Formats: structure tokens, C-alpha cells, sequence
């Protein structure tokens, strides 16, 4: 709520160079070594920024780019084309926001982000919520949004500030009802056999969605309370905050479409609504609170 | 040292497996992650019962039941034995397992008439029993080798069979390396906690020699690791002990399939000091470990001879 007069949040544009990739499930399996060396023993990778996302269609990787050199060619392997850079939003102070924050970024950056054509890609976590954009954008990005953020880009490992250089998709709802996790680091090799069962051998109204991100040292999870019942419960949360998902679009989205976001996140900052907002290579994916559902999709229908 | 009845006779069972022995080359086994991570691990997706993965200088040598080898897909890096293997184990009169390390105790009434009758063996010791491999297709030549000392069973949907008439060259060279070697069991309850470590060891990268063995054989657990090998582990390995053992390396070149008599020229000369031994056959190599206070004794021992 209340703040200083002449205050403005900061936007940090992080040192983050990401590759966006699909691995088609039947060649999952080729990818156990690089994977399991990314997830479970990064003292042997030079990557920081590493997502894996399980969906129906796929399963949706963002690596760095020393993360990427790891994963060997294959015709089981898409590549978007572009190299993708990393914003995250944080008050004045440089202090992390609250994370499912989606919403209340929707006029100050996801609408104007849109509205100068500059596609984006979101990753929300446990922690915070990224806003990926390819590199080629990055000029309109800070033309975008210098008016209302401090801009900084990471140079170094330090936050430095820049100057000059430096139609309407369908929704559905599944039944399933998410959790948003995190975990200690050095908990890892305790969890690291159903984990691996989990993601690496495993075979309307449900969905299968099972999301794994490990940025800059930090875990977050999501996944099905009832894939939760798998593991030892003694993965961290404050709570049962359970979330609904709702997933956006008919078709395989590109990277090149604008707007998709701005759909979803406008309507749902209007109604005071939280999100999470997860893409993956072919789809979108809000995650909103379980007992406000019906709610969204009320609102979501509205737009013509 | 007990005692048993004069008539009465130790036990051969024919188990149930069916095994393929086959060769990763190292920089391939990257490939293969995905299909051991599940034999090792997470046993209750596969039909496997019988895993064993031992790492050299050469290559990993994998020994899998034909379930397992369904799991693996071919490639340039894996080379597979033609044969299918059958699996033999000693017991006592009465059905009840024999002490581990018992290659030498087996060498006059199992090994040496084995290859006096030119059937070829593979030795896999582990921590819980000696298992001896032998061809499919040489079965009816160990029963009439074997059927004199032995009763003989078939194990056919997990039961014992008695088996009725016939049922359902040189002198190689020997290095030992300075490592010491232990042999390990672990309750396979405990594997998750030791998952990402052994994970590490295996798929993530002469006075000494890299061998490590790990086997998961009817929900038994063995894993042989060199002394230094071990500190990077939570130290709940279980043995009997400080009595580790040394390696000697058997052959001078690729050994192959089809010669006879190497394991015997080994553990023949062992029995006769008395000197205890686990023996494992890798895809070019053998390998017997032996105590290692004993190692001088063990060289001289075997450099006086004229799988
Ligand atoms: N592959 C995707 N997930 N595409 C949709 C991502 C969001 C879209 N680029 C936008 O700016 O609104
Ligand atoms: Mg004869």
C-alpha cells in the first residue's frame, strides 16, 4: 500500500542469457545425463538458470546458455531461435516483491510490454516472478518502462542502471489442485530417487503438470497435491494455499503473438485476483487461488 | 570348520536367470543412464532380477537377465556377448547359503572340473554368494560334471526341481594394484539416501586402477569400491571388519569367452595356501581380491605355476 511520493520500483534485467527448448517425451530419455547433472549436481555445471516444465504435448526446458551446451542435438529437440533475457521487478529498495505478483504487474509492464509489440515468455516460482523477452526487444523493453522503473542491468554480478543502449485465445480448467513448493538445496539428495521416478519414468478434466526450476541456488516446485502424496511431505511452504490452474490457448502459441498475457493478466488485476503465470513452448499457464476459480473463468469470459 | 554327513551332498542350483554379458564403452555409458538409473533404483519398473554393472580402465562390462537387456537400447558403444548365460550357485545339503568369498572352496569340486571339460565360465562373487556363469548351451555337459558331488535343481517359478538325465592352454600374466579394495552390502531401503553420490561415482567422470562393482541380484545389494572411493559415502556400507582386500588383475590382453581354465590356474593355487578369494570376471578381464596382508603370499604363490 502506502509509499513514498517520488518512488518508483526497480526493473533488473538480469545476466541470464536463455535458450528455450522442447524435448518430445518419447526422447525424454536421452536427456537423463545432461538433466540429472543440471537438477542434482550443479558443482559440475556452469549453469545458474535452469527450468524444466512437464505438460501433455512436452516437456519445456529454459537453460542458460552454459546449461545448454550440455544437451546433446536431436530430432526430439526443438530450439526456439532467439536468446531470451531475464527481467524480474523489485521495490525500491532492490527487496523482493511478493511472488504470484503477476497481476499486479499488468498495467505498469505486461500490457506496455504488448502494446510495442515485444513478445514475452513468463516463469513464475516459488520465489518471484520472471519475465523473459528476446534479446533483439531489449531497447523497446527500457523505452517501455524507464518512465515508471528504475532500469537495471547486470553487469558483473552488479545491478547497474541503463540510459539510451546500456486474437483472443480459449481457456480450460482442470480439476487439479496445485501446490507451489520450495526446498532446501542441501534436501535435494533425500528427495533426488522419487524425483527422478517423477520426471524421468512416468508413462480433459485433469492435466499433467509437473514444474522444476533451480535459479541462482533457488528450488521451486509445482506440482498435483496427489503427485505431492509421492515424497516425504517435507517440501516447504507457508500455509494449505492450494491454486487451480487455467490453461490458455487452442493451438501451439509462437513466440512472435503479443498480448496473450495482457489477456489474462488485465482482466484478473481488474478483479483482485493473485497469479502465477507459467509458459511453456506451446501453451500458457496461470495458476490462480483454488476458492476464487470460478471467479477467474467468469472474468476471463468477459473479454470479446 | 564343521562337520556334515558322509553321504550326504552340497547342493548346485541352476537358477532362473537368463543373462546377457555386455560392454559400454565410456564415453557411450552417458547413453545408457537413463536404463541403469531404473535397474539400479527403481527396481519395480522393470521385470529385472538380476543387475550387475562393474567399472575398469576399459570399459563398464554389464551383466543383465533378458528383461533387463530389453531396457537397452543398441549403439556403436555397446558390444554384447552371443551367448545366453545360465547362473550357478552352490548351496549346502538341505538348501541353505554357503559363506561369501568361497571361490577357493569351489576350486577342486566346481572350477577345475569345469574347465577340465572345456566348459568356459564368467565368476561373479558378491558380498552374498559366488555366482558361476556358464553357456546355455554347455548345461548338460556341468551336469555330467557336476552330478557326482552335486544334487542338482533347476529353480522353475521359483521352486527348487531336481534335475534327472540331463533336465529342464596358457599361463596368463598378473599385475595387483595398490588400492584396497572393500566389499559392501547396504539395506536397499537405504539407496535413496545414497542415490545422488553413486549417481556421481558412476556416470560423472600401472600402481593403481579404477574398478568399482555394484550388483542388485534378487534384492541383494553388493557394491565393491576402493578405500578412497568409500570417504565420499555416509560410511552406513556394511561388512565384518579393518580387512580390506587387493586386486590381482588376470590377463595380459582381452581374455574373451571360449578359453577354459584361466579362473582354475587362479583359485587352484589359492585353495592349496589357503588363501580366501571373491573372483569377478569383467568383458576383457578377471579379477581376483584377495587380504590384503596376504598379497605378498599370493604373488608368489601364483608366479610358481609352469574363464
Ligand atoms: N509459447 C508460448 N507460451 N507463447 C505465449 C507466451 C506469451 C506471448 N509471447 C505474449 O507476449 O503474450
Ligand atoms: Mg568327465
Amino acid at each position: 500500500g502506502l509509499v513514498p511520493r517520488g518512488s518508483h520500483m526497480e526493473l533488473h534485467i538480469l545476466e541470464h542469457r536463455v535458450r528455450v527448448l522442447s524435448v518430445a517425451r518419447p526422447g525424454l530419455w536421452l536427456y537423463t545425463h545432461p538433466l540429472i547433472k543440471l537438477l542434482f549436481l550443479p558443482r559440475r555445471s556452469r549453469c545458474k538458470f535452469f527450468s524444466l516444465t512437464e505438460t501433455p504435448e512436452d516437456y519445456t526446458l529454459m537453460v542458460d546458455e552454459e546449461g545448454f551446451k550440455e544437451l546433446p542435438p536431436s530430432e526430439f529437440l526443438q530450439v526456439a531461435e532467439a536468446t531470451w533475457l531475464v527481467l524480474n521487478v523489485s521495490s525500491h529498495s532492490g527487496a523482493a516483491v511478493q511472488a504470484a505478483g503477476v497481476t499486479k504487474i499488468a498495467r505498469s509492464v505486461i500490457a506496455p510490454l504488448a502494446e510495442h509489440h515485444v513478445s514475452v515468455l513468463m516463469l513464475s516460482t516459488y520465489q518471484t516472478d520472471f519475465i523473459l523477452v528476446r534479446e533483439q526487444d531489449l531497447s523497446v523493453v527500457i523505452h517501455t518502462l524507464a518512465q515508471e522503473f528504475d532500469i537495471y542491468r547486470e553487469v558483473g554480478g552488479e545491478p547497474v542502471p541503463v540510459t539510451r543502449d546500456d486474437t483472443v485465445h480459449p481457456i480450460q480448467s482442470p480439476q487439479n489442485r496445485f501446490c507451489v513448493l520450495t526446498l532446501d538445496p542441501e534436501t535435494l539428495p533425500a528427495i533426488a530417487t522419487t524425483l527422478i521416478d517423477v520426471l524421468f519414468y512416468s508413462h480433459p478434466s485433469s492435466i499433467t503438470f509437473f514444474a522444476f526450476s533451480l535459479i541462482e541456488g533457488y528450488i521451486s516446485i509445482v506440482m498435483d497435491a496427489e503427485t505431492q502424496k509421492k515424497f516425504p511431505s517435507d517440501l516447504l511452504l507457508t500455509s494449505g494455499e492450494l491454486w487451480r490452474m487455467v490453461r490458455i490457448g487452442g493451438q501451439p502459441l509462437g513466440f512472435d503473438e503479443c498480448g496473450i498475457v495482457a489477456q489474462i493478466a488485465g482482466p484478473l488485476a481488474a478483479a483482485d485476483i493473485s497469479a502465477y503465470y507459467i509458459s511453456t513452448f506451446n501453451f500458457d499457464h496461470a495458476l490462480v487461488p483454488e476458492d476464487g476459480i470460478g471467479s477467474v473463468i467468469e472474468v476471463l469470459q468477459r473479454r470479446q
